């Protein structure tokens, strides 16, 4: 009651949501992903606040301090727990949904934009080609992540190679601080600043908007994606991949997806069939890849061809916000430093994948640019000497089904420990997987020895760090999830 007064007094009304508002059902899951979170047994906020002015969100922070109501924030919903709009207990909370600040302002000829958080990246790429056809920016695949949660969790797609991660490319942010205070770069510092770009979302405060540089591409791109069954020598071609591939020069990236004995190799080539044609004959003859493979086009119209293998749909497939895609999902990811026996792959592809309840497995290829930064330049770790990451992936459309994929996805991550990072096993923070550890709270502040736990994992050396920035600009740990960085104070 305290806390919603303090916000009636400073917010309009309609920007405003309880429980028993007839709207509030649709609000929350307007941008909900994830079908295992968007049920009635699920923890719902107390209020959803939905600000289009930065002012609303200072009041809604201010509001918040004040009486002790804590806030998970949402841009684009896509965290694989749901931790920007529900807990895993019963507790208190309200959500800020950024999804109504949306403004994407591009400045071709300086090759900088502002962009809001609540932005989809659908939203981003397409003012970007609106502005120019040979910039492009590196952020995730998907088209509908928000900007907020893609940019601060680091964020990574097929430019990874040639242009790293989307949080190195940041140049400025708007951020509201634990205590409703507006920062920019200059006034948050070196640590804050470092931190909030990769060290993931929440803990470092509500980034409103974010400039980036924008980086140029050719004004053709190629993308080809040639499958190989393990009959047409696919356990050989991976093994040979895992090598060649984060050897590549920086402007061919080819990642693989598999679901049965079976690979399908997707590349992005910053050039033409051309060029690549030779490239590929040179480098990775093994995959067979000849001039028929060429799928030439733009960057832009990369984008929904690489995720959908759509060509014919642009504003469709990038500034769609119906929220059709709902699955049921669970997600594990691993980074590898050392080749995989050729057996290993065998089993991968004729076994793993062949089970009651098997995912999907992506794998990007690191080395190039993303590698070539330092593992503590950005809170983002998993850069010099990493051949590939995995991502686990499994989908079901039933709510009585979960019971193989659960069991799967845990069977194969046991599988795998022996073969891929450790001590730590790392793991990508945006990749969210609660099974790595959550937060212990006492005396209502996360602990760092628990924190410490899922935070090696994320962000290797570089996790004392976030939690001592932690510690000096939020020591109340106001601004935490289940899985947030702990504040290290003395
Ligand atoms: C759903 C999904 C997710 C990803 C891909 C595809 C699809 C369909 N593919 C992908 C991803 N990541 C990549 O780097 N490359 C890819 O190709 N996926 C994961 C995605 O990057 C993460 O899920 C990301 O955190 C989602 O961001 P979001 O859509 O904005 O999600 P939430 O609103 O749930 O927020 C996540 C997390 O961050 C905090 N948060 C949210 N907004 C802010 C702001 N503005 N400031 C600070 N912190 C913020 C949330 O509280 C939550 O903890
Ligand atoms: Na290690
Ligand atoms: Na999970």
């Amino acid at each position: 009651e305290d806390f919603l007064g303090c916000l009636v007094k400073e917010i309009p009304p309609r920007l405003l949501y309880a429980k028993s508002s007839p709207a509030y059902p649709s609000v929350l899951g307007q941008t909900i992903r994830n079908s295992r979170w968007s049920s009635p047994d699920n923890v719902k906020p107390l209020y959803i606040i939905t600000p289009t002015q930065v002012s609303h969100i200072q009041s809604a922070v201010v509001c918040g301090r004040r009486h002790s109501v804590r806030i998970r924030v949402r841009s684009g919903g896509h965290d694989y727990e749901g931790l920007s709009y529900r807990s895993l207990q019963p507790e208190t909370f309200a959500v800020v949904d950024l999804n109504k600040m949306r403004a994407v302002w591009v400045d071709g000829k300086a090759r900088t934009a502002w962009v809001d958080s609540g932005a989809q990246l659908g939203e981003l790429y397409y003012a970007i080609y609106k502005a120019s056809p040979t910039l492009a920016f590196p952020a995730g695949v998907c088209p509908t992540i928000g900007v907020g949660g893609n940019f601060a969790g680091g964020g990574f797609g097929m430019l990874l190679r040639k242009y790293g991660i989307a949080a190195e490319n940041v140049i400025d942010v708007k951020l509201v601080d634990a205590n409703g205070k507006l920062h920019d770069k200059k006034s948050m510092g070196d640590d804050h600043f470092w931190a909030v770009r990769g060290g993931g979302g929440e803990s470092f405060g509500i980034v409103v908007a974010w400039q980036v540089k924008l980086l140029p591409v050719p004004p053709t791109v190629t993308i080809f994606k040639i499958s190989k069954t393990v009959s047409e020598g696919a356990v050989d071609i991976i093994n040979k991949w895992q090598v060649v591939a984060p050897q590549l020069p920086a402007d061919l990236m080819i990642r693989i997806i598999a679901q049965g004995p079976k690979a399908t190799f997707e590349a992005m080539y910053l050039g033409t069939c051309k060029t690549l044609t030779p490239l590929m004959s040179s480098k990775f003859p093994e995959l067979g890849m000849n001039p028929s493979h060429c799928n030439e086009m733009s960057w832009i119209q990369s984008i929904p061809f690489v995720h959908l293998g759509h060509r014919d749909a642009l504003e469709d497939d990038l500034l769609n916000r119906q929220n059709s895609f709902k699955p049921f999902a669970e997600y594990k990811s691993d980074y590898v430093y050392q080749p995989f026996p050729k057996t290993v792959w065998e089993q991968i592809l004729n076994t793993w994948l062949v089970k009651p309840g098997a995912g999907i497995m992506i794998f990007d290829p690191y080395g190039a640019t993303i590698s070539a930064t330092p593992e503590s330049a950005t809170p983002f770790p998993h850069r010099k000497g990493v051949l590939f990451n995995i991502q686990y992936v499994n989908y079901w459309f039933a709510p009585g089904a979960a019971a193989a994929p659960l069991s799967w996805s845990k069977d194969i991550y046991n599988y795998m420990e022996p073969y891929v990072s450790k001590n730590p096993r790392q793991a990508y923070a945006n990749y969210r997987d609660i099974d790595l550890g959550r937060n212990e709270v006492v005396n209502d502040v996360s602990t760092y020895a628990s924190g410490k736990v899922w935070g090696q994992k994320y962000f290797k050396g570089n996790f004392e760090r976030l939690a001592i920035t932690k510690g000096k600009v939020d020591p109340t740990d106001y601004f935490r999830n289940e899985q947030s960085i702990p504040p290290l104070i003395k």
